């Protein structure tokens, strides 16, 4: 990175004299040796420029860091319009978030992108201008000059100042009770209802160190972290894919239905068997397959829903049914608007569930249960923003949700959302 800063500089001096004073984009790819292990997260955390986005594939074999926004997008829709004016760079990637409401996003064209696939990495610098590439070359130089060498990343040393649930247990029970009562009206089939837990600390929270702690313990999860700026962040470790797209081949999953994990393998496996056989959870999952299959009918070709599998995580396990289809169009706005929010996350029918949530949830989910990842012309991948946290100075808001369906027992659902909140909370309160 010392060497690559140097190589980037050397490159930039030359370009800033040669490149034309015309609008456009250059993409500069430099191989990034992983001869020596490089901790991208703790590197990113060293930097003083914003915004910053961290993302790791759930399989752990794809990892990215982006630093600085050439452009900011308020929706995936806006980002795709931009990509489509640049068909010549089909692998140009925009990175970041969709909020719970999929029509609002915070996505970036990264100034600097470190991306790893496997045991191999690339540093990409991009130059973009509306007026002059020559111009943006000099901004690029100043950006580089901003770079700071890697410092070690401290573990969290946090003193809890304040705690509050929205809703609390008492309020949760009446809510779940209300929700089941409403489902018993025969029109609403399912609603997913969540709790925000505001945690205040004696000091500001290092979101990057929170992210690292989660990557260390929350295995088999996608990790996403956006630093909006130095005081504000959204991150999490989610087991769930919204979609992945390679040209036209589309992958999604119905992931819904939960039991506790146990550290002991047999017990975990037996608990998973209980889940597979459980009517209530079966139905909780089947309602997602129904929603997803319907939502995708008009815009896709032959659909394959696989049999349910149990997916095992640090504190929780889930039923999961992969889904494969082909899009009619290679279009990420069709993917996001058809899919998000699925009945795993909002409910069914979509309208009645969205309305119930708008009416009775004592907080706005904002980034919670949206989506995180990247799109480019050729491929994209987003996860669902579950198992996630919004950090505001010294407050961490934790989110957890439970799908409500006929037969939901409030006390069991409280226990569910606690097990979900725990994957992140236990990192903050040792
Ligand atoms: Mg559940």
């Amino acid at each position: 990175m010392q060497s690559l800063t140097t190589a980037l500089e050397n490159l930039l001096r030359h370009l800033s004299q040669e490149i034309p004073a015309t609008p456009g984009i250059r993409v500069i790819d430099i191989p990034f040796p992983l001869k020596d292990a490089f901790d991208a997260l703790s590197w990113l955390a060293s930097q003083q420029t914003y915004p910053q986005f961290y993302w790791q594939q759930r399989n752990g074999d794809e990892e990215a860091v982006v630093l600085g926004a050439i452009t900011r997008f308020t929706s995936l829709d806006q980002a795709q319009r931009f990509l489509r004016q640049h068909p010549e760079h089909a692998d140009l990637r925009i990175w970041g978030l969709n909020a719970f409401d999929p029509s609002q996003g915070n996505l970036l064209l990264p100034r600097l992108e470190w991306r790893r696939c496997g045991g191999k990495a690339t540093l990409r610098l991009t130059l973009f201008s509306e007026s002059s590439l020559q111009h943006d070359a000099i901004q690029a130089k100043e950006f580089i000059a901003t770079l700071v060498s890697i410092k070690p990343l401290p573990g969290l040393h946090l003193t809890t100042t304040r705690e509050q649930h929205w809703p609390d247990k008492t309020g949760w029970t009446q809510l779940i009770e209300l929700a089941t009562k409403t489902i018993a009206e025969g029109e609403l089939d399912k609603v997913v209802l969540a709790r925000a837990t505001d945690l205040h600390f004696a000091s500001p929270v290092n979101a990057a160190a929170m992210m690292a702690a989660s990557r260390r313990l929350n295995l088999n999860c996608y990790h996403f972290y956006m630093a909006f700026d130095g005081e504000n962040a959204f991150l999490g470790s989610s087991p769930e894919r919204l979609w992945r797209r390679r040209d036209k081949a589309l992958r999604t999953e119905a992931l819904a239905g939960t039991v506790a994990n146990n550290p002991d393998d047999k017990q975990a496996q037996q608990l998973g068997e209980w889940l597979m056989a459980d009517d209530k959870n079966q139905r909780e999952n089947m309602l997602v397959v129904e929603d997803i299959c319907q939502r995708l009918q008009a815009d896709t070709q032959t659909l394959d829903v696989l049999p349910p599998q149990v997916l095992r995580l640090r504190k929780v396990q889930h039923l999961r049914r992969c889904i494969w289809t082909s899009l009619n169009k290679a279009d990420d706005v069709i993917c996001l608007h058809q899919l998000q929010p699925t009945a795993a996350v909002a409910g069914l029918p979509r309208d009645l569930a969205r309305q119930f949530i708008a009416r009775h949830e004592p907080f706005t989910r904002e980034w919670y249960a949206g989506s995180a990842g990247y799109l480019s012309l050729q491929q994209s991948e987003f996860c669902v923003s579950l198992r996630s946290a919004k950090i505001s100075g010294n407050v961490v808001r934790l989110y957890a949700g439970a799908g409500i369906v006929r037969g939901s027992d409030p006390e069991q659902e409280w226990q569910e959302i606690d097990n979900k909140a725990a994957g992140l909370r236990t990192l903050l309160q040792m």
